[PDB]
């Protein structure tokens, strides 16, 4: 499949200006390109989490900013996500497996992957964790 033009806008536009804080992408109902299904700007974590299908697939970007250590401010790196519930069907979990390198190889700066499986490898202390240490 192909990346949609406007999946490759809408993370320029996080990337280089904080315009969203995280992004969702899917396949089209063609199931021939990948697409923005959803932006926000919402700060909070768990606003993120609640749009989690928890019986379908989908990607995502997240603008994850944390606290640096020695009374020195904050960092931020980009994390991408392949959001994959055991509730979800094969053949949903199959096609974004495989469409999985089509828009990861087009994205430049995405510093940490994350494999969701289910809302503990999702969950803030987790991805925290990897994004802290040598990610």
């Amino acid at each position: 499949v192909a990346v949609a033009d406007e999946s490759l806008t809408a993370f320029n536009d996080l990337k280089l200006g904080k315009k969203y804080k995280f992004i969702l992408f899917g396949l089209n109902d063609a199931k021939t390109e990948i697409v923005v299904k959803e932006t926000s700007t919402d700060p909070s974590y768990d606003a993120f989490l609640e749009k989690l299908p928890e019986n379908d697939c989908l990607y995502a970007i997240y603008d994850f900013e944390y606290e640096i250590n020695g009374n020195e401010g904050k960092r931020s790196k980009i994390v991408f996500f392949t959001w994959s519930p055991d509730t979800a069907p094969v053949r949903s979990k199959m096609v974004y497996a495989s469409s999985k390198d089509a828009l990861r190889r087009a994205l430049n700066g995405v510093s940490t992957d994350v494999q969701g499986t289910d809302f503990s490898e999702v969950s803030y202390d987790s991805v925290l964790e990897r994004v802290s240490r040598g990610a």
